[PDB]
DNA sequence: CTTAATTC
DNA sequence: GAATTAAG
DNA sequence: CTTAATTC
DNA sequence: GAATTAAG
């Protein structure tokens, strides 16, 4: 019943995330850099129906808001199978740029295992659902991803921007794993004898027993749903001695 | 009178060259090589009506005879404006690959000539002319480089050879530079106060005083006819303190 | 005429 | 990988 | 749809 | 240099 033990960690069952103890991001703009209006190529009434769904929810859940601004990228008519799942795809290679370069501090996968000491074989894995979505981008910082959304049949006046770290931004990845790395310092702090791994999204708590990995597991679902993360229901294993975790498949202590 | 005081040695005036005092040379075979015959693509009319020329005086001159040989590589209708000079051409690769490998002794013209002296500003430059052909070739060796020679109106049998050091081999630089080398150590030993400069046919003779030159290039001249190389009495550059040597102009010591 | 290398 | 060179 | 890289 | 990939 791990699920109904812990309803607001599960993104199945506590809504859409807000990491609540991290400060609006402010991303900083490399010193010569001034904005960029970039036209959107028109889309076909299919690629906009398809989007159309998607761009609603998240004007519902206001992770994205109207906008007027001086920067403006395109939308992507992109798919998959055939002319399926159009989920929205923003082409921000100019905004990226643009924007001022950080260290890479999120570790390759194979140094991360490495870390992965033979004593401990109860594995739990986590990923986290929506994990960029649960950072906030500070006003200021938001009109650098925006993008052009009409609706032939009066929708939107023009822009829609995040109000949220968005997909396709470089620094992403590394704005998200350094936080969580700041929100999850406690709780490593409170388990010293538990292994937590994390690569972004993905988590890997290992433990010496059974038991200890019970007992980590439940407090690490308590701690991310409190934090305002949330974890994938469906994909988490937990609790097993084997495990799938960043390609690997972790097993009698091997990989 | 340059001309005049030594027949013996220029081309135009003592017919085709031999080096009498050098062995016949017998070309080594890698250990491995097995002869390779080679079919004759089919020569346009044209072709051989400007070859032909060519092949009957080097017949002529003994430099081509006739021959039966398992060794035969193609001919090629080779010229160089539109459709004259129709000169033989021999495709000598696979025969190349075949036979063994020497070290190659020639110096590069930029490290010969920094063996000229500011102190020697009088300069004499001679090219041998047909110098591979006054090289002998061993009778052993000579069925290694065959050819197929055929007149429709009835001339020759099939197949003919060199009993010279032909164009086209690899080694024939290399080999005609020790050789030459070999012929003129003695020179060498009797004009100590001499340069001479050696890049396979091309000469080039260094004095202090334009007589030491004179008296130089008439030693030099005289010894060449009795070793039977000869020189081209016109492209012959006489006691000048400037003249074109390997690509460079040799004037006031530089280059 | 082939063939090995260099460009585009 | 189809032109373009270079060379025997 | 672009765009930067990789092949052939 | 024209296909073919890969990716925002
Ligand atoms: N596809 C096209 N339109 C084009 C293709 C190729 C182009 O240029 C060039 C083609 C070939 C060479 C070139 N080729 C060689 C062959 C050499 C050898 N191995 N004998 C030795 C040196 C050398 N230089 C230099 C430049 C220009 C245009
Ligand atoms: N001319 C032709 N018929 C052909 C041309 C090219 C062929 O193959 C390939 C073409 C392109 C790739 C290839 N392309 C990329 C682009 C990358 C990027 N910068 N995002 C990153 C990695 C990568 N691999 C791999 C193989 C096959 C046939």
């Amino acid at each position: 019943t791990w699920l109904s033990d812990f309803p607001q960690a599960w993104a199945e069952t506590g809504g859409m995330g807000l990491a609540v103890r991290q400060a609006p991001l402010i991303i900083p703009l490399k010193a010569t850099s001034t904005p960029v209006s970039i036209k959107q190529y028109p889309m076909s009434q299919e690629a906009r129906l398809g989007i159309k769904p998607h761009i609603q929810r998240l004007l519902d859940q206001g992770i994205l808001v109207p906008c007027q601004s001086p920067w403006n990228t395109p939308l992507l008519p992109v798919k998959k199978p055939g002319t399926n799942d159009y989920r929205p795809v923003q082409d921000l290679r100019e905004v990226n740029k643009r924007v001022e370069d950080i260290h890479p501090t999120v570790p390759n996968p194979y140094n991360l295992l490495s870390g992965l000491p033979p004593s401990h074989q109860w594995y739990t894995v986590l990923d986290l659902k929506d994990a960029f979505f649960c950072l906030r981008l500070h006003p200021t910082s938001q009109p650098l991803f925006a993008f052009e959304w009409r609706d032939p049949e009066m929708g939107i006046s023009g822009q829609l921007t995040w109000t949220r770290l968005p997909q396709g931004f470089k620094n992403s990845p590394t704005l998200f794993d350094e936080a969580l790395h700041r929100d999850l310092a406690d709780f490593r702090i409170q388990h010293p004898d538990l292994i937590l791994l994390q690569y972004v999204d993905d988590l890997l708590l290992a433990a010496t027993s059974e038991l200890d990995c019970q007992q980590g597991t439940r407090a690490l679902l308590q701690t991310l749903g409190n934090l305002g993360y949330r974890a994938s229901a469906k994909k988490a294993q937990i609790c097993q001695k084997q495990v799938k975790y960043l390609g690997y498949l972790l097993k009698e202590g091997q990989r």
